[PDB]
DNA sequence: TCAGGTAAGCAGTCCGCG
DNA sequence: GCGGACTGCTTAC
């Protein structure tokens, strides 16, 4: 095998990495690494060192590091650019692995572990780390072993040994319901007192050192607790061991806001699983705590216990040991689930860049360009300082308010990079400009063309044609890596709606679930034996389909993130190839595309029915289109289908044979008006939508931009056993809007878009009628909670403060002088309900932190004093009032004269 | 909420609107 | 009441 490594450091004048050697075994090695920069001199000629414009470049080879940093600074204080890879690990690795890095994940530690630390005086500050760890779970994925680390001594209670008996025993026999899964794997220590724990620790961490460091919370709670709780008792040397080079920073952490302090250990990747949800998941939830993800993610229940937690481990430890162990296994589940550790270690060995750089798109494009270029002896340019400075988007068009009955939607595929592609937009094929006309005239194709030579953008911009840029030929390489997971990605969702179909009539047989690969579109072969299948066996398929769904989903939305990342980036003053012409001539390109596709759809629809000026497109957003098709449907007659499967069938044979064509016609023409390098607009249809077919459904509707509806029963090629509603930008695809009240609103929106007006009304007056059953959380609004302090005066809400802030301040005021009580964190996101005027919290609303019940000291008066009426009128009929006016109907049965009787 | 970008919606505060 | 200017927060793309 080839080499490849693990990580790597910079420590004054050494690279540090470990890695693994072609014998499959890790490694450790300091090197004197020597880099290598350059400057610009005359042709000469040397020479085979060019920049990207094509200008020649002398490299200059440093003694070290250090010496290197220092010319840098020396070429500013002169005014001269300082050429080439100032990060100088990157070149390391570049140089160093020379090749396409194939990595052998069985080979790579990772880690993820969680700690307990008991404390009665409220939260365990990692600065401080004056409480003792209590225990430590450790999962080994080298190993498969979970190494649990229980203290029996403490200053807040002596404990007995956990039973590994009594935690594979169900919740129902006393036990722990630990996953009989698990269980054979738990390696358990008991210490008897914390000092000899936390040796072990360090005796085992040196035996089995982490690349890969992951956990829930671990960058802010885990990896800090433990850094300074072995450096309170131990010394910094001792805590430094967490390194396996010994060297460790505490790194300062701003937002916008305030500032944390993590604490980066040399030589190690840590990959918090919360910060690769968030960045990743591409969900917003109402809060991030494990509890709520794992319930959200694999549909297991929370971890219930009585007593608050500073009391758990001295009423019942047997529990306490085995909630940590569980804890650490969920984030395994969440994992084998969403893959993100994979997605990570994947594109990191791509780039050439530490795993933990993943997070940065800027610092991963760095990288797949720095080495793109090397292979040519091409030599990048210096990073400057930019202000910044705002630029324009995309075009999203103000729709008419109204229900729309028939729609179908069509898409450009991966828009923006195919920009970059179509255009040949990067820093060396800038050619010049031209001198531009409104954007309207280009939309209308009347504007004198912009050039005969070079490909043009409409914000001004022309690029050479002769070959590829560096940007446009590495995003290409990602691109289509992006297009194969998400072929598996939409094979296992057309799978997943065959098995679908087959549960409409299971067999009564016991059975197995098939052996299939489901990235691959079933065979009539496969899809004759579901046929044949118990609900049982369906079932564990569909479980299947919807998980390798889930796989393809993340390899290919995150390669989609990360390409459509490079558009952006060129919009960002921290890029080495900040260019805001490069950044507008994508966006405004895409305003052009979308407008002018416009344009050729209601021209080609308006001939294809004998009409003048009539719109067909109702609505567009960056670089989709919305198109009425009521007049297709009643050409052919609504009374002429067999069923909704049928018109289905027509729009979708009409989408593809007669209005893709126009498109791609639409398109070519375009792309020879802004002469571009390559014709890379494919525009195919998406969505098709409406009511079922002899039903008062409406379809669909729109309330505004970002802000409509729609009964899907065909999305890119996939035809759903069952309707799906699309709904996007309404309330119930918020993460601020109560949960009851997101099921209600959609239930609402179901049935006016599949069975009409009547429905409607039936289930609002049920819904107002039993509103006040339901739970408070369900029914709490959410919020993220910044600034607290601003708006912090004397206990009491500052001027303009917003009604979420004052219901944290209503909080504080309530457990004031209470250590116990759950303070609401900064940043994070609380509950919120409003209170009837007269209550004994002397405020309109009260928070708390969101994913928790609000304590006991406050709840029953909290329960008492709510705010139904209100809570009613805001997050739930406001809402609907607004879906309503806008597709012509009532939610409340209006009176007519067909009713008055007896009269 | 450390970690590409812009567009644009809605809740709410404050206050004008004779 | 409702909107306009403004802040804060969230989603669509
Ligand atoms: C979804 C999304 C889109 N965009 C921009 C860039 C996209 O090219 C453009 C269109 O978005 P999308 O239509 O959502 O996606 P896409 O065209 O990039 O890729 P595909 O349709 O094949 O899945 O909007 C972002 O900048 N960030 C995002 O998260
Ligand atoms: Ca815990
Ligand atoms: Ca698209
Ligand atoms: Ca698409
Ligand atoms: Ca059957
Ligand atoms: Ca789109
Ligand atoms: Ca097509």
């Amino acid at each position: 095998m080839k080499e490849f490594y693990l990580t790597v450091e910079q420590i004054g004048d050494s690279i540090f990495e470990r890695y693994i050697d072609s014998n499959g075994r890790e490694r450790t090695r300091e090197v004197e690494y020597k880099p290598s920069l350059f400057a610009h001199c005359p042709e000469s000629q040397a020479t085979k060192y060019f920049d990207i414009y094509g200008k020649p470049c002398t490299r200059k080879l440093f003694a070290n590091m250090r010496d290197a940093s220092q010319w840098i600074k020396r070429m500013e204080d002169i005014g001269l650019e300082a050429l080439g890879m100032d990060d100088f690990k990157l070149a390391y690795l570049s140089d160093t692995y020379n090749y396409e890095i194939k990595y052998d994940h069985t080979k790579i530690r990772v880690a993820n572990f969680d700690i307990e630390v008991t404390s009665p005086d409220g939260f365990p500050e990692p600065s401080q780390a004056k409480h003792p760890i209590d225990a430590i779970t450790h999962y080994d994925s080298i190993d498969d072993r979970f190494y649990v680390f229980d203290l029996l001594n403490s200053p807040y209670g002596n404990v007995e040994e956990w039973s590994i008996e009594i935690a594979a025993k169900l919740q129902e026999q006393g036990g722990d319901e630990v996953p009989s899964e698990i269980i054979d794997k738990i390696i358990y220590m008991p210490f008897d007192n914390e000092k000899e724990l936390l040796m072990e620790y360090l005796n085992f961490w040196q035996q089995k050192t982490p690349v890969i460091l992951t956990g829930w919370n671990v960058e802010s709670f885990a990896i800090p607790y433990v850094y300074n709780r072995i450096k309170n008792i131990f010394g910094e040397s001792t805590a430094k061991r967490l390194s396996p080079h010994r060297k460790t920073r505490v790194k300062v952490i701003e937002n916008m806001y305030g500032s944390r302090e993590i604490i980066t250990l040399f030589g190690i990747s840590v990959l918090d699983y919360i910060d690769l949800y968030k960045k990743f998941s591409f969900t917003n939830q109402p809060s991030y705590s494990l509890d709520y993800i794992s319930e959200f993610e694999l549909n297991v229940g929370k971890l219930k216990y009585d007593g608050p937690i500073s009391k758990l481990r001295e009423s019942n430890h047997q529990r306490y040991i085995s909630y940590n162990i569980i804890a650490v296994y969920r984030v395994l589940q969440i994992d084998a689930k969403r893959q993100f550790i994979n997605l990570s270690l994947d594109m990191g060995y791509y780039a050439k860049i530490q795993i933990q750089s993943v997070f940065s798109p800027i610092k991963t494009w760095d990288a797949i360009i720095f080495n793109s270029l090397k292979e040519q002896n091409k030599v990048i340019p210096q990073g400057r300082s930019h202000p910044v400075q705002p630029y324009p988007g995309a075009f999203v068009k103000e729709p008419i308010p109204n229900r729309y009955k028939y729609v179908m939607s069509f898409d450009l595929t991966s828009l923006y990079p195919s920009i970059i592609r179509q255009v040949n937009i990067s820093p060396e094929t800038i050619a010049g400009t031209f001198k531009v006309a409104p954007l309207h005239d280009y939309i209308n194709a009347v504007a004198e063309r912009p050039s005969d030579v070079y490909s043009c953008s409409p914000n001004g911009m022309m690029y050479y044609k002769d070959r590829d840029g560096v940007v446009p030929t590495e995003i290409t390489k990602v691109f289509n890596q992006r297009k194969e997971h998400k072929g598996y990605m939409l094979a296992a969702q057309r799978n997943g709606e065959i098995i679908k179909e087959a549960l409409h009539n299971p067999n009564l047989s016991v059975d197995e679930p098939l052996d299939v690969d489901y990235r691959f579109d079933f065979s009539d072969e496969i899809k004759e034996k579901i046929k044949k299948l118990s609900a049982k066996s369906l079932n564990e398929m569909l479980f299947r389909a919807q998980r390798t769904e889930v796989a393809g989903m993340t390899a290919q939305i995150n390669r989609k993130l990360l390409i459509n990342g490079l558009a952006g980036a060129l919009g960002n003053v921290w890029f080495r190839y900040y260019d805001l012409r490069n950044a507008t001539a994508i966006t405004t390109f895409g305003q052009m595309a979308l407008q002018w596709i416009e344009r050729k759809v209601n021209e080609y629809l308006n001939e294809v029915c004998g009409t003048e000026g009539e719109a067909f497109v109702l609505y567009g957003d960056t670089d989709s289109i919305y198109v009425s098709a009521d007049k297709i449907i009643d050409k052919v007659g609504e009374s002429k289908f067999r069923d909704t499967n049928h018109w289905v069938d027509f729009l979708d044979k009409f989408a593809r044979e007669r209005m893709e064509p126009a498109i791609d016609r639409g398109f070519r023409e375009m792309c020879e008006y802004m002469n571009n390098k390559q014709h890379l607009m494919f525009m195919d249809r998406e969505a098709i939508a409406g009511p079922p077919l002899g039903s008062k459904g409406i379809g669909g509707f729109w309330t505004g931009k970002k802000r409509y509806a729609l009964n899907v029963w065909d999305m890119e090629g996939t035809r759903y056993a069952e309707p799906k509603l699309k709904i996007m930008g309404l309330e119930t695809q918020k993460s601020s809007t109560p949960k009851a009240v997101q099921k209600a609103l959609k239930e609402c929106i179901r049935r006016m878009l599949q069975e009409g007006e009547e429905s409607l009304q039936e289930y609002f007056k049920e819904f107002e009628k039993e509103f006040r059953q339901l739970n408070y959380i369900s029914i709490a609004s959410v919020s993220s909670a910044n600034n607290i302090a601003k708006y912090d005066v004397g206990g009491f809400p500052g001027p303009k403060c917003p009604f979420h802030i004052r219901g944290i301040l209503t909080y504080n005021r309530a457990i004031k002088g209470n250590i116990d009580a759950p303070q609401v964190v900064e940043g994070e996101k609380v509950y919120v309900l409003p209170l009837r005027e007269g209550n004994p919290f002397g405020d309109k609303c009260i928070a708390w932190p969101s994913g928790t019940e609000i304590t006991d000291l406050i709840k029953d008066d909290v329960l008492h004093w709510m705010d139904y009426t209100v809570l009613l009128e805001k997050t739930f009929i406001k809402p609907l009032e607004g879906f309503t006016s806008a597709a012509k109907l009532d939610y409340e049965k209006k009176a007519s004269l067909f009713d008055m009787f007896d009269f």
